[PDB]
């Protein structure tokens, strides 16, 4: 495993200087350097949901459906434990970029995500486990800069299947807002409601993320929840804070669920990366040529070689723009010649209608690991 | 009731010349004149869903919940009956623009739409009827021009509640594509699946819109469907074409009339509709001037009235003026937010007038719901709105 | 090895829509066009190209499970359409007595033979026996219709595949083929419809659905889905793919890609095939000179060889000569029938040489079955020299 | 009911003079006057298959599927009882021409035929009975004149459904040849095999029609048959002649006997019409405007007005030709303007894939009798 990555240098670049006039625009359309990023891609950032994968591993061994949903809800809230300290923008991943995590013997799963689209940005992620579950999602990130705060709505639906019982849990994301852009330290806060539904049994769960108010009495970053049966009974209750702990009680004896693992040593200068976040961008053999570990500007930023990372990002973005212009030119030729035109489609994911949520979602085809074992790539375009 | 609008002028403007290099761009970001529009706003076009409101009126008188879902399924398809001929772009409504339709004695409902946002574009629609139902929705229109076709996806969820029984139906729209852009003559095609769900009684309905193919041996523009009970299966089956008719039969594993419970037939277009933008009989009466409306109603938009009366060149100049006023107002709001952000002073962002953004308790989505205050303010005739139009 | 390169296609600018402008609703056989839109192959050779992926049938003969064998046969039915994606040229309308052989026992493992049995309506009988334990036969009557936007081609007929070792007799029809975008020039082909395979020995069935290409669709282009059922109605194997590239048959139980039983990948086009009528690696060696064939073989047709070497201007005149020769011969047959009917003398009508028109015992239809006399006569080289069609 | 039609006039026109040079052509492409026709359309001639509907009426009351198949097999031969003397060509129906037979109380069925396609000629026929059966078919008439004889092959598949048991019998027609055209004295002969298959039980039946030979092997116009179970046993045996009778014996002695109804009085001068064939072209109320009873040239020829009937047939053929040219011009405009084009479709029949025969056939949609009840029509083209 790989820990201790080089620290963040001090270049004194005022964030407000670039985002001064860019009020009301999307974060993707805001030209930014690499100084305010972290050496991880959005795919690597998204795969971190499996940081507390033991919750799903223990949930697979629950006979009671309601108690299993209590475990699933704790897994939904556990993902925001990295949001307390990590206040950096991960690299906007390229159109064909992917990222794998083949950690079956050490952890028990094989994760794989790939950018399905860039206009608009969307990323499909799928992870298979040997303990009897599978987690998949397609996240389309939308954002808006209002001046005082930066609002981020990671749109999309997350699925979690349990092969032993057939339980299919699904839930949406919560809205995330980042404060203190002009001056002072940066901090993040989630607010809204997450509604989990089990389509196999009919169980539901409602989690409420309370926004921070000074005179609210409500503790900061508080999360309350209730898991209900198809009839109406409240049964179990959830309480905690997404910054520290989360416990599951019963109503009619306290079971307790999730406590975040502490940050590694001297992590204050390593972008506040978790112990799992360190091993994400470690070089690995047998990955696809479009994996995030091979992105040049990301590695150039990880080792502290800035200024050149800006130029490498500029070149990579110009490459993607020329590829898009060529694809549009092919479509323009095909529409005038009368020939059919087949647009861009994702490589390892297919856009089909989800049978339970009735949503156009990207599902894993099931041929990435086979091709990785056989080491037959090439297919993947020259992205970097 | 207005029965005929001035005819459509003949201006020779090549559409492909404008969208030649505009490959991959959004329709809102496509600089085009008023020549390829219709004298209706997107709010009025969205209000046209109530054209076949008799289906919901008869659905309110259905004791069987499954048969009521059979009526609602035909109501979902009835909205696409107007797309067969009308291949014109409705006016992109301004930020504060609204549109009312207070037709209780003539039709039996009160419709109200308002453009809720422009980044991204969203429009909230709410219409309550005295016959026992209410229809509401928030439509965020997304579009993309890929060359061969221009795809339009009206994202959003539509609700239809029956207060007497409490039935709450919800369904999404289907993907619409307009083809043949290089050459003048345009044609439209719908394709995809509509999934209706009743949240009070667990029964569901699935409609399948078959795409038009170069060589297909099915009927053109055919739609098939099934009505299933909660945790069961097919109780009714419906089939037809969104070009003309839609029939809903019953299954029991003779001729056609014996096993058919509900038929829907579209009313034909009025006389000389070839020169009136192929407007329906209901579409003609939408942009007729009415007294007692809000100052932001679509009937008062200068671009539409200038184009309806055939004064297209002035409509182009006026649309450029209206869009520049909206852009300057947006930049002024951005400057106010920037100064409040630097000084620490509080800032009140833009909020919709007649709609409030709350989480829907059944669909768990942040949608704009009508705050019952438009009709009450209309009777007292006090309007503290904006000067967008 | 065999022939791997033919002379290139010349660049002759002839507007196709100018000829098919007024001929709306007519058959492709009755529409007068030059040789510019043809390929140096006959319909008999084009039909013989069905045996391109015979490895699927070779492996199917070695399947103990009947249902598992049906997956290989089902992939063989779709494999023939892998060549239609780019090759959009009209094969020569063969003469009435024209034949075509393919005696490839050591190199491929079969003996194929085709003969035009009739021209009114057009019909061609094909029969190919293999030493790997199977036999493929068919009679294809090609009907067509030009509707304006597209040219519809329906190769009507029933094709059979028998396995001598087990007695399995598979039967299936072809799918509808349409060539679109004729008005401008850059024309393209698409198949659509359903193939229904039936095993008459066991009762297993298979259904393949070819989805038509549509203006807007969010599924894969040229997609084909299929299911194989036992005589009771239970779906054992399921297959999916695209006739543009691949076709896979997995197993269902009514994780990943571990249930895969049979994958079929199309053989890529040879080098510089861009200018060789997009011929496959097998399509090139079809019109290569062969010894010991019948005098009515397609390799001896003057129009194909005259056009293959790039002399299209003379190939048009030779096509006119052959068509007028065939028409005069048919007028001679009609005059003989009229004289024999007025004189009361018996009349012996035209009958096929290497095929016999008998009732098929399985499909109960009047089909042309191989008589069993072509290869034997080829060994002794005693051709009848009576047709004289070229 | 109609029991006597006007007699056939005597016109001295040599048929061989017209078909002298038309050897090898299709009967549809051979220009002929009305002198060699009969006052019936091809739809009415095809509807004459229901002449011996009592066979299906008794077949619906048969418990044994094999014994029922003997009745069905006799019904297949019963249709050829009229061809022994009737040597006239029915009128080639127009594109929109239909023909109804609403005889529920008198016979027990509702028949409807429609010319579904022209070029090539095709006719769909459907008849539902209240006695427990339904008969449907789509017949594409193909022909060829070889000089001595005219070969006619009525291609298509005929279906017979029994609602009580679900038995679905299917069989094709047999080839019919008309000889002695040069002299003038016409005679007809059938030859070939009819193969009936029951898809619900698996029973099969094979009928052999022997052609006329000079060496006269036993009886003329003989028909032999066998009724077999799905295993292989020849439970029943069939014998008879399509000239008179047809009987079904048992093997290890008479279950299903078919006797031909004789021709009515003075039928020698009425085109040898059967007792049912006379009532076919009788005027009926409440019919569609495209029914064969309203065809002008056909009725003009029925009353002996031949010379004028030729001109009326020329008018109808040119009208249909102009309509087809208009359809072709619409398609030519649609292909160049890029607008979609929807070709001609049948009115009362839909061309779908049959679930049992897996073939593209025209099935009755079920809307003719309802529209007859409401008496609207109009929607039908101006065919006459
Ligand atoms: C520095 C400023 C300008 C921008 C910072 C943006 C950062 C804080 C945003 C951008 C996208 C966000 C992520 C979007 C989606 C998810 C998945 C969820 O299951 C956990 C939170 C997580 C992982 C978010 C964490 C915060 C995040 C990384
Ligand atoms: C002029 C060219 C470039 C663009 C034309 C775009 C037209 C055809 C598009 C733009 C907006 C579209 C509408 C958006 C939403 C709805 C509501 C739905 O319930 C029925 C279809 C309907 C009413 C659409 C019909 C087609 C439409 C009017
Ligand atoms: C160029 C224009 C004028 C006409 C083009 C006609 C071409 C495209 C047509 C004519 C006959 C057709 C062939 C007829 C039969 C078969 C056998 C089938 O198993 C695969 C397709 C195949 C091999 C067809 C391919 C397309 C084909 C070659
Ligand atoms: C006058 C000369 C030139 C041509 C005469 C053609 C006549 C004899 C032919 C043309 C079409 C034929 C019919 C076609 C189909 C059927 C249906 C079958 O179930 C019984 C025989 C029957 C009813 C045929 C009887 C003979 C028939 C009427």
């Amino acid at each position: 495993p790989r820990t201790r990555i080089p620290y963040k240098p001090n270049y004194s670049l005022n964030l407000w200087s670039i985002m001064k006039n860019c009020i009301g625009k999307e974060l993707s359309k805001i030209p930014m350097p690499v100084n305010f990023n972290e050496p991880l891609s959005m795919l690597q950032r998204l795969t971190e949901d499996l940081e507390y994968h033991e919750l799903l591993d223990r949930a697979a061994k629950c006979e009671n459906s309601l108690e299993q949903l209590c475990y699933v809800a704790a897994f939904t809230v556990s993902s925001y434990s990295t949001t307390v300290f990590r206040t950096s923008k991960p690299f906007n991943p390229l159109l064909g970029e992917t990222f794998e995590l083949d950690r079956l013997e050490e952890n028990g799963y094989r994760s794989l995500c790939e950018q399905v689209s860039h206009h608009p940005p969307a990323a499909a992620h799928h992870a298979e486990s040997k303990n009897g579950w599978t987690l998949r999602q397609e996240i389309k990130i939308t954002s808006k800069f209002r001046g005082k705060y930066l609002s981020i709505m990671p749109l999309g639906t997350i699925h979690c299947i349990f092969h032993a019982t057939g339980h299919h849990y699904t839930w949406k994301k919560v809205t995330t807002t980042v404060h203190n852009i002009i001056v002072g330290k940066l901090w993040i806060d989630q607010s809204g409601e997450i509604d989990i539904v089990n389509h196999k049994t009919g169980d539901k769960c409602n989690l409420k993320f309370v926004p921070y108010s000074y005179f609210s009495r409500d503790v900061a970053r508080k999360v309350t929840g209730e898991v209900t049966d198809p009839s109406g009974k409240v049964h179990f209750a959830l309480l905690g804070t997404w910054d520290e702990k989360m416990e599951c009680f019963k109503v009619q004896s306290r079971v307790m669920l999730w406590k975040r693992n502490p940050l590694p040593k001297n992590a204050e200068n390593m972008y506040y990366f978790s112990e799992l976040a360190l091993t994400l961008n470690a070089w690995e053999s047998g990955t696809a040529p479009t994996d995030s570990r091979l992105r040049p500007d990301q590695r150039l930023m990880e080792n502290g070689r800035w200024d050149e990372a800006n130029a490498e990002k500029q070149r990579l973005e110009e490459k993607q723009r020329l590829s898009r212009k060529k694809r549009e030119a092919e479509a323009m030729k095909a529409t005038e010649d009368g020939t059919p035109y087949d647009p861009y489609k994702a490589l390892w994911f297919e856009r089909k209608k989800d049978p339970v949520t009735k949503e156009l979602t990207h599902i894993y085809r099931g041929e990435y690991w086979e091709c990785k074992e056989k080491q037959d790539w090439s297919s993947c375009p020259d992205i970097f």
